[PDB]
């Protein structure tokens, strides 16, 4: 059962990373223009990181989905050049990540599950692009290479990097009200019990 503070902290994270998303979107446009779509595939997973952060921190159903929606909304508001369609891909990416936490009953937050969640967004956004972003015009080889790159980027820049960011925050103390903060507390109590006089 969600707490007010969790809903609130999830929003602040979404908002902050909306700014990051927008910066990378600008990069991606320049890259696409110069070298074609494959050029932004390596950084693609950054646009999923909010889902992993919110889920790993809060560990309740809907975190991955809602956090990404809010981040996409705010990125749109801040001036994403593609307008509201970024909110659609945001919804799609959030559903892709959420599906992995659904599949593991919102009880599993090991790195492999976080990476899978990232990859879920990779797959969902790739489906979206085949409908909307002109990907259907490309060859099997090009598409296959881009999907593979996007899958790796989702695993690394959302899953792994998302865990690293979250852990770093947990170490500041600011997540002490959250599941991840509680986990750190438990681990620290365990480690403290090794002290001897
Ligand atoms: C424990 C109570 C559960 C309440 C569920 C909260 C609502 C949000 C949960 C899941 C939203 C994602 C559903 C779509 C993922 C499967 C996509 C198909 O691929
Ligand atoms: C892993 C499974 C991932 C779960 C869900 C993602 C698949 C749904 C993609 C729908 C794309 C609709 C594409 O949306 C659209 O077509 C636009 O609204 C058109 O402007
Ligand atoms: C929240 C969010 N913001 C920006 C992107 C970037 N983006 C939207 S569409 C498109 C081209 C088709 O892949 C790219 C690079 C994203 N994926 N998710």
């Amino acid at each position: 059962s969600w707490k007010v503070k969790e809903i609130v902290i999830m929003s602040v994270i979404s908002i902050v990373f909306a700014v990051v998303y927008l910066l990378f979107t600008h990069f991606g446009n320049v890259l696409a223009g110069m070298f074609g779509p494959i050029a932004y595939e390596p950084i693609y997973g950054i646009w999923f990181i909010v889902s992993v952060i919110a889920a790993y921190m809060i560990r309740k159903p809907g975190a991955a989905l809602v956090s990404e929606i809010i981040a996409a909304l705010v990125e749109c508001l801040l001036g994403n050049p593609s307008g509201p369609m970024v909110i659609v891909i945001g919804i799609v990416q959030g559903l892709g990540a959420e599906a992995v936490f659904l599949a593991t009953r919102w009880k599993a937050y090991s790195l492999p599950v976080l990476m899978l969640a990232g990859m879920g967004s990779s797959v969902a956004s790739f489906i979206y692009d085949l409908f909307v972003s002109g990907y259907a015009a490309y060859s099997p080889g090009y598409l296959l290479i881009m999907l593979v790159i996007r899958l790796i980027s989702g695993a690394l820049l959302a899953g792994l990097l998302g865990k690293a960011v979250s852990d770093s925050l947990a170490y500041t103390g600011v997540l002490n009200g959250m599941a991840l903060g509680k986990e750190l507390k438990k681990k620290r109590k365990r480690a403290s019990e090794h002290a001897s006089l």
